[PDB]
Order: structure tokens, then C-alpha cells, then sequence
């Protein structure tokens, strides 16, 4: 399996930064959404989703051939609630139908991330849809309940490293968990609709308790009103993990740094980009248009 990518026919990057200002804008305007969190958190864990299913043994899955358009992949479990982000693109799509899926869904995470005060995360246009056919199995994303070795060897399967990890983790600043979607309930810090590395800090600052929640599950539960998954609390058990995580708590730039590069790989995971294809795009942000 090789996917090579292929730009959209007489697409350029003005091209581009059209979608993603259309993105921005309705972000900008569709506020109210989950109690006003606004849709960027659920964007940015749409594009991981689509982007998680790979397998680095047979190439199978991530984000190239849109398959989450898809029944099978589109009803998977541990997809539940992404379909609110799915909606929220889908005007977007028919507004500019020429947009590849795969490129779609993955450049609304970059666009939610940016908006959100991030970093800027360089992004490569050339997915190409493919047939309900490729479409991977239930059951490449990882489970909450585990602990730092599961999530370790899962993301060996993406070609992550402890350092990839431990950024991508940072992604839990944002937004909150949904009893009814995943069966945990609340938000990890304060923060949740925009990008910084609150998550580490609080993973190091606050007063954990083990409990068990309305849905019979265990969580870490902090005063301030906070919530840890065991997977997240996972990563201060882990020596390795731990460090790194200060080193987070400790310097946001280094943070940003580290995500942007992690993240844009873990978009780009499967796909074979050719000698002549564009170098990535970075795009500006609304603000930076003065729009
Ligand atoms: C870089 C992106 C990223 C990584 C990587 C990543 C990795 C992990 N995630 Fe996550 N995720 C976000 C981004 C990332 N997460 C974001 C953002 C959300 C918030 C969504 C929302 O607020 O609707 C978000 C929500 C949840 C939910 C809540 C679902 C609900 O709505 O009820 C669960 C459970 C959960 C489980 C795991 C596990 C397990 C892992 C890996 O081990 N994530």
C-alpha cells in the first residue's frame, strides 16, 4: 500500500487558506456550542481520529483516504460526538466540494488548533478519497482505562516516540469529556477553548482522587473541579513519561514547539509526498488577516 499524494487539480495554496478562513470563521460564529467551548476541541480530536487508525505495519488506516465518511468508521465507538464536528464541516465541504475529505477533516484540527492561540502547524494539501472499501476495522484507537505501557506500545504503532507522546497528550487542555459519549465526565482544567499547557500543569499541581464515576468508570477527580483519565494519569507514573511532562509544565514554547511537529506527523502518517509536490502550507490565522 502506497499513498501518494496528489494535489487537488489547479489548487494553490490561496486556495487553502480560503477553506481554513471558512473554517475560522464559523468557528468564530458557532459559539455557543457545549456550553460555549465552541467547536474547536472537538475539530481538533476529529483530525486525530481520522489520522489514529493507522497501521504502520501494512499502511492500513490514517487520515489519507477520508474514510471516516463512512459508515463503518463514521458509527465506530470510540467515534461517538464526532459527529458534531462532522456536521459542523459539512457546509464547509459544499462550499468548496473540491476539497479532498482526507484534507478536510485534517485541516479543520490545524485551523481549530491556530485559532485557539496555538502554534502555527504546518499542513500538506493531497489526500486522496478512496472506497468504503479501505476502510479499517473498529478498534484502532486507544482505551482510557489503561495505563503508561498500553499507551506506550499503542503508539508505537503510529511511530510515536515518549517525547511525540507526551506532546500530543498536551492536546487535553482543550475541551472536556462527555459522559454520554465515552463515559467520562468533566473538563481537565480551566482553560478548555484555548492553547496552552495547562494540562501539564495540572497534572503536576493538583490534589488527584481516584474515584469512580456516574458511568462505573474510574477517573482522577481534583477539587478545583477537574478530571484525569487513567491513560492521562499514566503519564506521571511513567519516569520517562514524567519528565517530560515537567519539562511541559515548565516551558510552553518548548511545548509548542514539540506539538506542532508531532501533530503534523501524525497527520501526514501513511502518505507519500513526491519530490515535486508544494512544501507545506502555513496558514494565517483570522487575526492575522485582520478579518
Ligand atoms: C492531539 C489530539 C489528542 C490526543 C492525541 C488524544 C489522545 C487520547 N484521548 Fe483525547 N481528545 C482530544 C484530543 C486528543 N486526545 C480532544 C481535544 C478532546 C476533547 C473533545 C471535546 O471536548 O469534545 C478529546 C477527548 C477525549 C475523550 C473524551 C470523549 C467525550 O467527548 O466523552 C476521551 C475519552 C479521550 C481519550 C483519549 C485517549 C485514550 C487518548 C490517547 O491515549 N480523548
Amino acid at each position: 500500500l502506497v499513498h501518494v499524494a496528489s494535489v487537488e487539480k489547479g489548487r494553490s495554496y490561496e486556495d487553502f487558506q480560503k477553506v481554513y478562513n471558512a473554517i475560522a470563521l464559523k468557528l468564530r460564529e458557532d459559539d455557543e456550542y457545549d456550553n460555549y467551548i465552541g467547536y474547536g476541541p472537538v475539530l481538533v480530536r476529529l483530525a486525530w481520529h481520522i489520522s489514529g487508525t493507522w497501521d504502520k505495519h501494512d499502511n492500513t488506516g490514517g487520515s489519507y483516504g477520508g474514510t471516516y465518511r463512512f459508515k463503518k468508521e463514521f458509527n465506530d465507538p470510540s467515534n461517538a460526538g464526532l459527529q458534531n464536528g462532522f456536521k459542523f464541516l459539512e457546509p464547509i465541504h459544499k462550499e468548496f466540494p473540491w476539497i479532498s475529505s482526507g484534507d478536510l477533516f485534517s485541516l479543520g484540527g490545524v485551523t481549530a488548533v491556530q485559532e485557539m492561540q496555538g502554534p502555527k502547524i504546518p499542513w500538506r494539501c493531497g489526500r486522496v478519497d478512496t472506497p468504503e472499501d479501505t476502510t479499517p476495522d473498529n478498534g484502532r484507537l486507544p482505551d482510557a482505562d489503561k495505563d503508561a505501557g498500553y499507551v506506550r506500545t499503542f503508539f508505537q504503532r503510529l511511530n510515536m516516540n515518549d517525547r511525540e507522546v507526551v506532546a500530543l497528550m498536551g492536546a487535553h487542555a482543550l475541551g472536556k469529556t462527555h459522559l454520554k459519549n465515552s463515559g467520562y465526565e468533566g473538563p481537565w482544567g480551566a482553560a478548555n477553548n484555548v492553547f496552552t499547557n495547562e494540562f501539564y500543569l495540572n497534572l503536576l499541581n493538583e490534589d488527584w482522587k481516584l474515584e469512580k464515576n456516574d458511568a462505573n468508570n474510574e477517573q482522577w477527580d481534583s477539587k478545583s473541579g477537574y478530571m484525569m483519565l487513567p491513560t492521562d494519569y499514566s503519564l506521571i507514573q511513567d519516569p520517562k513519561y514524567l519528565s517530560i511532562v515537567k519539562e511541559y509544565a515548565n516551558d510552553q514554547d518548548k511545548f509548542f514547539k514539540d506539538f506542532s511537529k508531532a501533530f503534523e506527523k501524525l497527520l501526514e502518517d501513511g502518505i507519500t509526498f513526491p519530490k515535486d509536490a508544494p512544501s507545506p502550507f502555513i496558514f494565517k490565522t483570522l487575526e492575522e488577516q485582520g478579518l
